Parts: C-alpha cells; sequence; structure tokens
C-alpha cells in the first residue's frame, strides 16, 4: 500500500483527535480496526454523522486564514452524501442559499457531498461561489465582476446568455461524474437577497447604484477530513463589511469604484496627499455596514470581528490547542493596525481537517 | 581561525560584489590579498572610502523592511571612523542632525563611526532615534511617549530630568569605550525642527496642540558590512506620513489621540459600525502631511511612496538583482490594499550588507 497507507494514516489520526474532543476515547480502538478492515476490502472507508459534522467544524476551526472562527463549534452541518442525481445536487444548492440566508439572519453552514472515490470525482462544482455576479470584456469598457470573466465565457460557451449588466447573476454550474459537460440552472430570485448600498447621511450616496448580495458561499474548495477528500462541499459565513467596501467594490480589478465615491460625497479625487482614497473608503465602507443593518442582513465591522477572533485566541490556549493563522489574512484591509492581530504574529502551520484549494475544471 | 575565517569569507564576497558593481572588477585580486594579510597581522581589515560609502548603500537596498529604497543610491555618508572623544562624538552626532534636516529639505544620510574590534565597541549608543520625546509613567495618567519609559528612566538615574510636557526632546545618551557610564548631553532646540499639526478644514484640530519632529534617525541599529560590525552608525530619512498619523500618535500603547481626534472632527466615538476610528485615523493622517508640507518639511504619503517601491522593484530586474523584502512591514497601516505591494509577495532572504538589531545598553 502506498495511497491506501496515506488514507490508514490520515485515519489514525484524526479518529483518535475526534473521539477525545468528543470523548469518545474508549471507543477508538474498535472504530479503528473496523476502518482497517474497510480499507482493506474497499480501497477507502465511510465516516459517521458525527465524524463528519465535527470533522468540517475542526476543519474550520483550523483555517489559518478566517478571522470569524470563534463560532465555529456552531457551524450547521448538512449530510448530502446521498445525492446521486443533477436534480437532488441543484435542489441541495438551493436549499443551502435558503436555509443559510434564513431570511437576512445568517447561518453559517456547509452541505457536504460524496467525495472522490479514487480521485475521481462524483461531484464537480463550476462556480466560485454559489452567489456571484457575472463579468464581460468586449469593451464598452468592461461590465459586472471581472474577477468572474472565464467562469461567465465558460458558462455563455454552454448556452447561458446574460443580460450584461453590472449585477447580473451567475446561474450553477456543476458536473456529474460520466457526463462530459456540466449543466446550468439560473437561480431563482426569490432565493437570492441583495443590499442596495445608501450612505447614513449623503444621499447622493444612491446615484452610484450600487449593490451587493447577502451571502458568501465558497463553493470550489476541497474540504479533508480523515484521508476522505469531500471536493464539493459548499460553506459559508456572513461577510464582513471590508470584503465588500474595501474589496468587491474598490479594487481596481474589481468594481474600482474610488473616483465615483469620491465624487459623490463632494471632495477632489486629484492629488495623493489629500488621502482622497482613504476617505472613499471609509465612507463607501460605512455605506456598506448601514445598508446591510438596514435591511436586517447580518454583517460584522473588522472591529467587532478582530475582537471576536481575539476570543477565539483565549479560547484556544485555555483548551490547550496550539493556535494557527495567516497574519497576511486575518489583518483587515482597512485600518489594519487598529487591530491586536497586527500587533502579533501567527503560526501558519497547515493543520488537518481543513480545507484546500483545487484545480479549476474550466479555463 | 573560526573567528577570523568568518571574517575573511565575508569580506571576499563583499569586495567581489562590490567592485563589480563599481566597475573595479579588475582590482579584486589584489585588494583581497591586502585584506588577507592584514587579517593575518591585525586579525581584522580597513574598509577604503569607497568600499565604506558603497557598502552603507547596499545595506540600504537589502534592507527587506523599507518601502523608501528607490533612493539608496543618493544615500549621503559621513566617514567618521577617526573620532576618538564624547565631544568629538556629541558633534558629530550634532552635525548629522543639521546636515540631514537640511533646513526641512530633508537629506537620507549616515553617520559612521569607528566598529567594534573584539566584539568590542568603541562607542555604544543609547538613544532608539536622536530625536525622540520622553515618556514617564507616575500616573496623573501617563506623561509624554510610553515607548521611550525605559530610556527615560535610564537618563533620569543619570542626573537629567525632563520637564514632563507631552513632549520633553531627550538629550543624547552614549558611552565610549572604558568608560563605566555613558554620558548625555541635551539638544539644541535650534538644531530640531518640530512641526505643529492643524488640519486643512478643520479649526478645532489644534485644540489637540500636537506636533512632531522632522526627521527620524535611527541611531540603535548595527551596520554590517564584509564582515566588519559597525555597531554605531546613525541614519535617516524623511517621514512616511503613516508612521506619525497612524502610529506614533495613533497606537494606544503610544500617544493614543483617537478618541480626541474624533471629538474634535465632531464625530460620535460610540459605535464600531460607525467606523469612527477609520475615519479618525484618515482626517489625522491628513493633518499630518498638510502640516509637514505647509511648514517646509519633507514628508511622503503612502501612496507616492508605494509608487516609488515599485519603481524600486521595477529598477531591481532591470539590473539583475533578485529583490527581497518584508510584506509585513511594506504595506502601510492605512488603506494598504490600495497598493500594489499588498497585491504581490516578496521574498524575506537576508542579503548582506544590511542594517540589525543588536540589544540594548539599558533596562
Ligand atoms: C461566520 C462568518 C465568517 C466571517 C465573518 C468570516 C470572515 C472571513 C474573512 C474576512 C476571510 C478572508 C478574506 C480576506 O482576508 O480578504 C475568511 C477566509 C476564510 N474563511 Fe471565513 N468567515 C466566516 C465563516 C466561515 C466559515 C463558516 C468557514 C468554513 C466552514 C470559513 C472558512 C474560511 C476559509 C477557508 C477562508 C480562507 C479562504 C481562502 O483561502 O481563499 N469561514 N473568513
Ligand atoms: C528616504 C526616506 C525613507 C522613507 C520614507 C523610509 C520609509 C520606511 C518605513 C515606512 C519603514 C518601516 C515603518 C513601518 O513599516 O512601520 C522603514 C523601515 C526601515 N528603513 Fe526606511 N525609509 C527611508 C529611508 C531610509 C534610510 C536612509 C535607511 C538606511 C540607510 C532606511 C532603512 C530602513 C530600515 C533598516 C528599516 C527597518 C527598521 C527596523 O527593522 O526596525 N530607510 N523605512
Ligand atoms: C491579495 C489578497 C490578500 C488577501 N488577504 N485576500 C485576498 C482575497 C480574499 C478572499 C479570497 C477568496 C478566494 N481565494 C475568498 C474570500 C472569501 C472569504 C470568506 C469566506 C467565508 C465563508 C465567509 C467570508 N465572510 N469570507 C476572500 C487577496
Ligand atoms: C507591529 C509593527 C508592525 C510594523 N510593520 N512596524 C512596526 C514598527 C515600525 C517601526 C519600528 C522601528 C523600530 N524597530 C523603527 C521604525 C522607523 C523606520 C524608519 C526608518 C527611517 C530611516 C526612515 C523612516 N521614515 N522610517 C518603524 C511595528
Amino acid at each position: 500500500m502506498e495511497e491506501k497507507e496515506i488514507l490508514w494514516n490520515e485515519a489514525k489520526a484524526f479518529i483518535a483527535a475526534c473521539y477525545q474532543e468528543l470523548g469518545k476515547a474508549a471507543e477508538v480502538k474498535d472504530r479503528l480496526a473496523d476502518i482497517k478492515s474497510e480499507i482493506d476490502l474497499t480501497g477507502s472507508y465511510v465516516h459517521t454523522k458525527e465524524e463528519l459534522e465535527h470533522g468540517a467544524k475542526m476543519a474550520w476551526r483550523n483555517s489559518n486564514r478566517c478571522i470569524g472562527r470563534l463560532f465555529w463549534n456552531s457551524l450547521n452541518v448538512i449530510d448530502r452524501r446521498d445525492v446521486r442525481t443533477k436534480e437532488e445536487v441543484r435542489d441541495a444548492l438551493f436549499h443551502h442559499i435558503e436555509t443559510a440566508t434564513n431570511n437576512g439572519k445568517i447561518r453559517p453552514t456547509i452541505t457536504i457531498f460524496p467525495p472522490e472515490e479514487k480521485g475521481e470525482k462524483q461531484v464537480e462544482i463550476w462556480n466560485h461561489q454559489l452567489i456571484r455576479y457575472a463579468g464581460y470584456e468586449s469593451d464598452g469598457e468592461r461590465i459586472g465582476d471581472p474577477a468572474s470573466c472565464s467562469l461567465t465565457a465558460a458558462c455563455e460557451e454552454l448556452g447561458w446568455r446574460g443580460e450584461r449588466t453590472d449585477f447580473d447573476l451567475l446561474p450553477l454550474i456543476f458536473r456529474m461524474k460520466g457526463d462530459e459537460q456540466p449543466v446550468w440552472y439560473e437561480l431563482p430570485r426569490s432565493l437570492v437577497i441583495e443590499v442596495p448600498i445608501t450612505h447614513p447621511d449623503i444621499e447622493a450616496f444612491s446615484d452610484l447604484e450600487l449593490k451587493w448580495y447577502g451571502v458568501p458561499i465558497i463553493s470550489d474548495m476541497k474540504l479533508e477530513v480523515g484521508g476522505i477528500h469531500y471536493n464539493a462541499a459548499p460553506f459559508n459565513g456572513w461577510y464582513m463589511g471590508t470584503e465588500i467596501g474595501a474589496r468587491n467594490l474598490a479594487d481596481e480589478k474589481r468594481y474600482d469604484k474610488l473616483k465615483k465615491v469620491a465624487s459623490v460625497i463632494g471632495i477632489a479625487a486629484d492629488y495623493n496627499t489629500d488621502l482622497w482614497k482613504d476617505q472613499a473608503l471609509v465612507e463607501l465602507n460605512k455605506a456598506v455596514l448601514h445598508s446591510y443593518k438596514k435591511q436586517g442582513v447580518s454583517i460584522v465591522d473588522h472591529h467587532t470581528a478582530a475582537s471576536q477572533f481575539k476570543r477565539f485566541e483565549e479560547q484556544a490556549e485555555e483548551a490547550g490547542r496550539k493556535l494557527t493563522g495567516d497574519w497576511t489574512w486575518l489583518i483587515p484591509p482597512i485600518s489594519p493596525a487598529a487591530t491586536h492581530i497586527f500587533h502579533r504574529s501567527y503560526d501558519n502551520s497547515i493543520v488537518k481537517p481543513n480545507y484546500f484549494y483545487q484545480d479549476k475544471p474550466y479555463e
């Protein structure tokens, strides 16, 4: 064994750790044997519902780049390893969107599909997030979100067509084992909450006609638990405001709105020493938090989020767990020195279970 | 040899590299022999004026944490390896302040004193910067700059006494080889430029009565060139505005002025979601750049500085030199995602010549 030996070692490590945390310590030997025989028989093994749930939660806890980890143990885990058809996959994805959105009171949720077998995917999801805007470039200038340009082009190869507004919802797109091409389904608009961006004090701000979607649902990462590869396992939290105001709407390679923001808030955008970009960033970011709160859609500001992560740190030390983190992702892109994160270091070691990048099926 | 063998290898590497850049390639063999014999004879070697100047410039070029490196080759190098007395040291430090300040049109300058011999310092400087404010804690609350608390306490052990304003200038303090205690000399106020902080639009801002000094002159790092240790070698640039507005005046462990800023600019400081800290940071940072420019004192904003560093990058590739950098120090503490630095990675390898930390003589 080499491939199956890797599986065995990962399973031994995970089960011990998992059962210890669950207090099931005395059950480890028996479970480990059953697993051993099941690998010898089938070349793999199946997680119990408890192992899967706790595995997914552990994976979140170990995600070095995530500032929202305080709430790892409250992850809502939906077990969909039973799906076999594209209608079932589609309906599970619609359901995830609905139950996670929860009328605006967002629930951190993951839906878990059948894992790879021989490195053979059962389900291959093409979307980066379940809800995202399309992007086009035939230059009347760019249209929409440039980060979606390649996926948008692939969808349109498959017969979909966007309206070419700056906010076209992409369809869900995924491929089933045995099919050469993926399928796509348009998102029901009643499922997707969107928030118009207004400013608490500046009436002109609505003239920008900005909006964003309520729930970021990452759908392109692999969840690995105990040597088992769940390549299809979409998860969501709620947004930190800076992700929208400082990146999605502000980056030059994304929506690039800072100059327009400066104009509506009535400052000149001519001199670096005026810090007009910094000023525009703050008002935009204030508008985002205000708009989400007014609509009743969950969101966290970067200061509150950092305070929560300080508690995660304290909780980790208190439970004897080593803390891991990626300082470059944990600091907010706005006023990072105003948070405690900026003034300490973190160990960027990779602990499993965890979420990992995988190759895109397209481009 | 072990200690002297380390010296030899460092000297071989530096001289080759230095002469290659200076075009003196054909002179390397002869110089290398002379050095070899001088190490065999005296246990060390003496740099030529050209080697020292270029060594100091290389050291700046290799400083991973510095965003101002575009201008490395224009460093003004003052050779003071001839000093033997404390009056000479004091006068060299006064002269550095004067020539670097240059009536506000700041010249990046380094003054280089005699190097360590057997790891024995000839001159030991206690100041962190040549110009810095004292700090006290007998709590009527804190007074001045908390980062200067330990050094301030050491100066006052030696007979100096501060006025206990929030902006007391510390005296110069340094120790000569052979003396048990250091000496201190008060800074002549006519040498030190200071800038009152006002806001371009908000008249009330002067009510905070903030100020800062014009020139940051690092005096506690070791310059290493070709195996020779210049432990005493103060250097200066001009400030990037964020260093003053986002750190020195803003940090809770420093002057902690953000709540007072919020009050004078007329925003509430009650809710995280109002981003009052971010807003206050921007106006404070605008005030800093405006105040330095109005007084005719050199300063750079973080956007211009990042543009300059992009040119350093391009210059490095163009000259076939590997680029090194520390991403965690290069990004500005304000709107870092608005600069190109944030969106790329850097190799944090240590190349010599370079500037290094050394142990404090006090605390
Ligand atoms: C509850 C609300 C949540 C918030 C506010 C939050 C916040 C964030 C932020 C701000 C980032 C990085 C963005 C950046 O630095 O530019 C991030 C990254 C990440 N978060 Fe969370 N998160 C949350 C929930 C979750 C959940 C439920 C999971 C998974 C179960 C998760 C896993 C991750 C992962 C894996 C990354 C790194 C992604 C990558 O490498 O591309 N987070 N989180
Ligand atoms: C010309 C104007 C200069 C500017 C605007 C500039 C800017 C900066 C900034 C902003 C930092 C780090 C502060 C932070 O990230 O929080 C820095 C660090 C540094 N700079 Fe420069 N710098 C300049 C000139 C110089 C010169 C002349 C030298 C030496 C010859 C130098 C060597 C360094 C070093 C060694 C560090 C790291 C210090 C440490 O590790 O504590 N810089 N520079
Ligand atoms: C250059 C750069 C730096 C940096 N720190 N971060 C980024 C990208 C941030 C990013 C990237 C991806 C895709 N790899 C995905 C995200 C989404 C993270 C996320 C995930 C979840 C579940 C909730 C939530 N609020 N946020 C952020 C780029
Ligand atoms: C937590 C933390 C992060 C960070 N990026 N930077 C710091 C400190 C910044 C700092 C620290 C020291 C002392 N080690 C010295 C400086 C001064 C750098 C400097 C040096 C020179 C010569 C010019 C200039 N404008 N700035 C900055 C702390």
